[PDB]
Order: structure tokens, then sequence, then C-alpha cells
């Protein structure tokens, strides 16, 4: 299995799935080094992020676990095929990249925050991370290159 990839018993179900520990990415199916990836993210910020603000909100009330809630809804109607990523991160992402539907452009090793880093170098193109904690706040970040 490819890296952080592991199996897991449902608990709800019985059925074995996959779980990865690095992106925090988890399905039923089986999954599945470049020197730069391509990634876009949503942000959700919280009372205890780095800086408590954004282009949303001028002061983020709301507390870490109440943001994770958040991020599970999203990945949930990402998910789904309710809502598309681009669209949600264009409404809802706390980080300025919102404006263009959560795209950073391409990075290499050594350009950002170690949990993020390791999660979009682990994906592989067009996979999404679950919930990824950095001081920045909670991330869901998708592969795209
Ligand atoms: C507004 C913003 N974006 C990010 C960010 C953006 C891309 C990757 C990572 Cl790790 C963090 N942090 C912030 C912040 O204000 O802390």
């Amino acid at each position: 299995l490819p890296p952080g990839w592991e199996k897991a018993m449902s608990r709800s179900s019985g059925r074995v799935y996959y779980f990865n520990h690095i992106t925090n990415a988890s399905q039923w199916e089986r999954p599945s080094e470049p020197a730069r990836v391509r990634c876009s993210h949503l942000l959700v910020k919280h009372s205890q992020s780095r800086r408590p603000s954004s282009w949303r909100q001028e002061k983020i009330t709301r507390t870490k676990e109440e943001a994770l809630e958040l991020i599970n809804g999203y990945i949930q109607k990402i998910k789904s095929g309710e809502e598309d990523f681009e669209s949600l991160a264009s409404q809802f992402s706390d980080c300025s990249s919102a404006k263009a539907r959560g795209d950073l452009g391409a990075f290499s090793r050594g350009q950002m925050a170690k949990p993020f880093e390791d999660a979009s170098f682990a994906l592989r193109t067009g996979e999404m991370s679950g919930p990824v904690f950095t001081d920045s706040g909670i991330h869901i970040i998708l592969r795209t290159e």
C-alpha cells in the first residue's frame, strides 16, 4: 500500500477500509515522490489559530472543535457531490487563496508548514486529504498536479 496508507476495520459496518495517517484520508476502496506538487486548500481558522482573523471575519471566535465540525461537513458535501471543492473554498476558506478557488500553485518541500507539506506530498494527483491541522487552522487539501 502506498506511503501513509493502512487497513482498518469499520466499527459501524464490519467492512475493512483504508486510512492514511499522513493525509487523514479514509475510503472503502483499496489505494491507489514528485519534486513539486500543485494543491488547493480550504482553511477553517479557529480561536487558537496563529492569527484568528480573515477576509471572511475580522475576529475569528469559533473553537477548534467547531472548526473540525465545519471541515467534516464540507468533506461530506464534496464526497457526496452535493458541492464541489472549488465552490466551498471560494465561499468558506479563511485563506486569501479562496479568491482563486483555493489554488496555491506549485511548491516544493521546504516551503509549507510541515503537516500541510507532508499531506500534500502523500496525495496523488486528483486526491483529497481529510482534516489536516496546522497552526493556521484546519485544512482540506486537494492535489491537482
Ligand atoms: C491565510 C493563511 N493561509 C495559510 C496557509 C496557506 C497555505 C498553506 C498553509 Cl500551511 C497555511 N495560513 C494562513 C494564516 O493566516 O495563518
